[PDB]
């Protein structure tokens, strides 16, 4: 039976009320959408010491979910025949010479697969002067398409690139691109001074935190949002045809699509997908520091496969303060967006996601 709001709010108010109460989170911002309608639930503050919040509008940093941003931008400029994954790096970026980088396509880049370019960029590259000189003198682990290692330097670098032809700068891109045509007008990258009191704080160790500058920082773990905005990019994804340009809309499609298979798991671009319907086992365990984080062997779907609506989409994403969660079922129409502003442990919020999805199955 078509939940009722009150049946709905009972499962969502059940789980996500313990969870803040153990892990002890300030504010949440959780939405459900359930058959495609979308349902806002919102808790705690925005700022603790300062007597401010949780709200529909609340701005929250969204750490890796960043990412399907960046694989759509990236889709986008694709379809528009802009770049191709399978471009030499180079191409991009003449200036970065050495042989480790010859057979290392733009596929490789966006889907973490180059050879093992590290999780993050070290910190003490902080200038683009260095940003080069650390990928003139990385040195790969494996080949290309061996093994699959999650990190920020390789699909930050595929964002910074992608963006090269057009002739934006990657915030400008991201803006009129993807932002102006869904109409996120409440999602940044730079952050207003007109909007800086909807700006949460994130908590850690019960301090107030926002996400530091970084070379590569608005690539990969960047993008602020709020609720609303979350659930109508989650929208958006969860079905394309809604939207009008052509190209954002096949970008979409392509960032949907499975370029590689990591046991059960397959990769698009940011966005990682499941056959549905899954095992809450799998997905539970797989996003846990040891295996999300572990360098994998990786079976190359090529030519990728193509979006099927019997998937299960999702994206995990941290920064200091904050711990972002958004997961949908484009067959079944059901999404969820879970923000809140302390890091806690990606399973919990994982398996927290998985019970009120679960209750409306
Ligand atoms: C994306 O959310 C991403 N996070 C990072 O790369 C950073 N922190 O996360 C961990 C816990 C791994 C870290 O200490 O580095 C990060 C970038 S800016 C900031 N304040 N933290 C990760 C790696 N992927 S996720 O989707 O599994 O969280």
């Amino acid at each position: 039976a078509a939940k009722t709001e009150q049946q709905i709010a009972d499962i969502v108010n059940r789980t996500i009320t313990p969870l803040m109460q153990e892990q002890a989170i300030p504010g949440m911002a959780v939405a459900i959408i359930y058959q495609g309608k979308p349902y806002y639930f919102t808790w705690g503050k925005a700022d603790i010491a300062n007597n401010r919040p949780v709200t529909q509008q609340t701005l929250f940093e969204l750490g890796s979910v960043s990412k399907t941003f960046n694989g759509v931008l990236g889709g986008d400029a694709i379809a528009r025949g802009e770049i191709k994954l399978s471009d030499p790096v180079t191409q991009y970026w003449p200036e970065l010479t050495g042989k480790q980088w010859q057979g290392i396509s733009l596929l490789h880049l966006a889907t973490y697969t180059a050879g093992g370019l590290p999780l993050q960029v070290p910190d003490d590259v902080t200038d683009k002067a260095a940003l080069l000189r650390f990928y003139q003198n990385w040195q790969p682990q494996w080949a290309p398409g061996a093994k699959r290692l999650y990190a920020n330097s390789s699909i930050g670098l595929f964002g910074a690139l992608a963006v090269k032809p057009s002739g934006m700068s990657y915030e400008e891109a991201m803006s009129k691109r993807v932002l102006h045509p869904l109409k996120l007008a409440h999602t940044w990258i730079t952050v207003p001074q007109s909007e800086q009191k909807d700006y949460a704080w994130g908590y850690r160790e019960g301090k107030p935190v926002h996400v530091s500058p970084g070379q590569l920082d608005a690539e990969a773990y960047g993008v602020k949002s709020s609720v609303i905005d979350m659930t109508r990019w989650v929208q958006a994804n969860m079905d394309a045809s809604q939207v009008q340009e052509k190209t954002l809309q096949q970008g979409i499609e392509l960032a949907q699509s499975r370029y590689w298979r990591i046991g059960d798991m397959y990769q698009g671009l940011g966005w990682e997908m499941l056959n549905w319907p899954v095992k809450a086992d799998s997905i539970i365990s797989g996003s846990d520091s040891k295996v999300a984080l572990a360098a994998l062997p990786a079976v190359e779907v090529n030519p990728p496969a193509p979006a099927v609506k019997a998937s299960w989409v999702h994206k995990t994403g941290s920064t200091g303060g904050f711990g972002s969660y958004v997961a949908f079922v484009p067959e079944k129409n059901l999404g969820i967006v879970m923000l809140a502003n302390k890091s806690y442990p990606n399973p919990v919020r994982v398996e927290a996601a998985w019970r009120i999805l679960e209750k409306l199955q």
